[PDB]
């Protein structure tokens, strides 16, 4: 079902107000965060490609690094 969303929407919500004429990169996040939920990536990788995505903005990364969900 899924429907339990509260401060889920406050970091994506940043993530689109510093990114707002690049629809690009907005779909590259969703995209990755699904495959590492899908299991089909590691830890490193969601990490690495959203380090990399953010390449300027130290703010979305550490942002982003204390939302890493309890490994």
């Amino acid at each position: 079902q899924r429907l339990k969303v509260e401060d889920a929407l406050s970091y994506l919500d940043q993530v689109k107000l510093q990114f707002g004429s690049q629809p690009q990169v907005y779909n590259d996040f969703l995209d990755i965060m699904k495959e590492f939920k899908s299991q089909s990536i590691d830890t490193p990788g969601v990490i690495s490609r959203v380090s990399q995505l953010f390449k300027g903005h130290p703010d979305l990364i550490m942002g982003f690094n204390t939302f890493l969900p309890p490994g």
